[PDB]
């Protein structure tokens, strides 16, 4: 209940996506870390990967660049540490000296920079997409959040890793693309919508979300 | 390796040693140890993986207990939870955070999460009157995991009073040591002997202290 199948299942779609609709951006899907690389990473970064996040790392070491979830690159492991110490290096600057929030409220810390924020996607404009390792209080451990330079507000866009991946394989599936050999971009298909960013998508997907949630109590 | 095993280890030490010389009654209420089973049953049911420390501070201690009054806590009044009480006030604290009061705060800024209550804050001590001390597990951008943290009803700004359970549970031993201490065997209080300082509550130590670190850190 990790969500470790989900990751799985997820990965096996956008293989065989990608190997059909775009062969150029499948040959971009690196080869596996070993357990080696990834002990070496969680005890760089004084961090414990969740599972899902391991599965998919031991499946690919991200991209080697047109970036797979809509443009956005996924990070590889070196990557990743390299980004995630840059965070760090943030949020101690801002120690010592745009009002920051969270969808769902208190779900994710009101801040702008955490050390337990690992990013495992990029837009290579500033913005993340990762896994919360301390979320507020009405938040989840191993959540999936965006964060970055452009997120005064974060979302949580899934439950965990494996959760994400396989809505993005269903995005794919659901026939939700543009190809721009081409570069991929969203659109939704059963509305005959335009190109829209997939932030923008993730971003509104959360607030409906959270909305239709609000009337349950119990 | 780094995380406090030793310090717990060590501290456990000198305060089996100094309740059995200065005060046997109190010393009489330091529980047996947890088995492995009792800690995996409580991370099972919490949901969460106890830091080193603690896991190595149960294996020693599992809280205190008496029959026979209420019990006289170690910590200069305050109670050392056993695991069930744990268990039993973090699904509480758990509650309220889902029922969920003036600005809340953290010394240092941004060490602790500025809330009221968080799932992820264990606690392990208790002044049963809605106050604790215990492990944080989801800092703020400037705290440490597993730091050691003020809670509770009346804990509005929220204190750091040690990085890990061990480096909290040796300097409670090294205040022991010091003669920071006066029985009222009866109850124990804290003072500071080498100024002739006050009766204190021990917060109120734990707070200044922090206070204090902090600046000129």
């Amino acid at each position: 209940n990790d969500g470790v199948s989900e990751t799985l299942l997820a990965w096996r779609h956008i293989d065989f996506w990608t190997s059909e609709h775009n062969p150029d951006l499948n040959a971009t899907l690196s080869d596996p870390c070993t357990q080696n690389d990834i002990t070496h990473a969680e005890e760089d970064l004084e961090v414990s990967f969740p599972n899902p996040v391991k599965a998919s790392f031991k499946i690919h070491d991200g991209q080697e660049t047109s970036g797979l979830f809509y443009g956005f690159q996924l990070m590889t492991l070196d990557q990743v540490v390299a980004m995630t110490q840059a965070w760090r290096n943030v949020a101690k600057n801002l120690n010592k000296r745009p009002d920051q929030k969270s969808i769902p409220p208190n779900a994710v810390q009101p801040v702008y920079a955490h050390p337990a924020w690992i990013p495992l996607i990029t837009d290579n404009a500033g913005n993340h997409i990762g896994v919360d390792l301390a979320p507020g209080p009405n938040g989840k451990y191993a959540q999936i959040i965006t964060f970055g330079r452009d997120f005064d507000t974060k979302f949580v866009i899934a439950e965990n890793w494996g959760e994400f991946l396989l809505s993005f394989a269903n995005d794919l599936e659901a026939g939700n693309w543009y190809l721009v050999d081409g570069e991929l971009v969203f659109r939704d298909k059963k509305s005959n919508g335009p190109i829209q960013d997939y932030f923008e998508v993730l971003k509104r997907r959360t607030w409906i979300k959270y909305q239709l949630e609000r009337p349950h109590r119990d």
